């Protein structure tokens, strides 16, 4: 079982993925939680680079994918083999939305890089935490983090276009309170688990 | 002017590229010399990773391309804009030969990644330093470095198959002595410069 959380900065992915992890552990599933980029020794080095350095979008994309490739090969494929539930804080839709709809790289190209890095491993379900950018920005403000409204609007649209066309994507209203959003996620999850 | 040296380990790329650099500087060209992977701050971090860590071939390929993307955007494109002669110690044929023919990844795929990382920037000439693996291994032995014969035989064949099909590739007999090889390179170079 592979569960992917996707969405803009401040949509509650980290929080909700952690909530889903504890909940499922208590219910007796063997669970892993990983973030992208990151999740491996090598992946975390690349994460530090992606956050530290001034990078063009192409170099950026290739490093996101490298982190994913390492994570898929080192952790996710074996995790899935042992019937672990695998929960991802960001995955392949994030790459398309940010690098494609956001920074203007070719979407078919991103998709083929995604296919390559994941060896065609796809989620059973993707949870799109959709939220107005204004609301996501106010939440980040409370944590002293400031993101680009213009850029996130395009990204958000991207994410929503991808949910119409890509398979097994459920749009969750992430604008609610923490517990409301979690119980919307559980209903979407009841579909598959 | 973009000049690329390609070929197996111990073929004399580093030595000949450095020789070509000093020669052209003396003749009054403005010259850059860069290695792949490496050549930028970020590229060299990735280099250290690629030489340090146990990596699957997919992750490897994506990090080789990330380095290249950084080098293209940070150094090569602007170097070419200012009419510098740019000399590369390894470039895009090496990727195909090592990751494609060597480790079995798809060659069309590597070529499309190459296209992406370089923004379609192609060399004016590529110098393939071809050498028998037995001879390259004897040279590396003198420096206490030991590489995999079985792997390099495939890689060498790959390099040679690419020189037949890809554009502007000259096969230099790298088995000769240092000064003989340099003379052959200068002849090949007279074609374009
Ligand atoms: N339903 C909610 N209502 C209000 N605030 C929330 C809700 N869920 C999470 N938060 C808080 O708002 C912020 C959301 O951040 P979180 O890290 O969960 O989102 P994220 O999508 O992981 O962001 P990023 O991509 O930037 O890491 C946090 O400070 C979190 O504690
Ligand atoms: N023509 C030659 N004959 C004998 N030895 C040589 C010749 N040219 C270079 N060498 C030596 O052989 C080794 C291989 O040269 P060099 O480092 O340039 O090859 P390379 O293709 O860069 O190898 P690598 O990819 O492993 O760095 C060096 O230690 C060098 O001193
Ligand atoms: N495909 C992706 C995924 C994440 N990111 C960025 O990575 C940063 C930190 O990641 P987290 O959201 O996982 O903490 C975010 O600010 C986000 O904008 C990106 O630019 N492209
Ligand atoms: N595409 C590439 C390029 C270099 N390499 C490796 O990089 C290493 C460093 O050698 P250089 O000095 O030629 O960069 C070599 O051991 C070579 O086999 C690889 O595996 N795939
Ligand atoms: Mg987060
Ligand atoms: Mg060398």
């Amino acid at each position: 079982m592979l569960i992917a959380f996707e969405g803009i900065d401040g949509s509650g992915k980290t929080t909700q993925a952690k909530k889903l992890y504890e909940y499922l552990k208590q219910k007796g599933y063997f669970v892993s939680l990983y973030r992208e980029p990151g999740g491996t020794k090598v992946g975390e080095v690349l994460r530090e680079i992606l956050l530290t350095e001034e990078l063009d979008e192409r170099t950026e994309l290739l490093l996101f994918e490298a982190s994913r490739s390492k994570l898929i090969e080192e952790k996710i494929i074996p995790d899935l083999k042992r019937d672990k539930v695998v929960i991802l804080d960001r995955f392949v839709l994030s790459t398309i939305a940010y690098q494609g709809y956001g920074k203007g790289l070719d979407v078919e190209f991103i998709k083929n890089l995604n296919e390559f890095a994941t060896r065609g491993v796809k989620p059973d379900i993707t949870l799109l935490l959709d939220i107005p950018v204004d609301i996501a920005l106010r939440r980040l403000k409370e944590k002293n983090r400031f993101e680009n409204k213009e850029f996130l609007e395009k990204v958000r649209k991207g994410f929503l276009e991808l949910a119409k066309e890509e398979e097994n994507v459920v749009v969750i209203d992430a604008s609610g309170e923490e517990e409301e959003v979690f119980k919307e996620i559980l209903r979407a999850l009841s579909g598959v688990l």
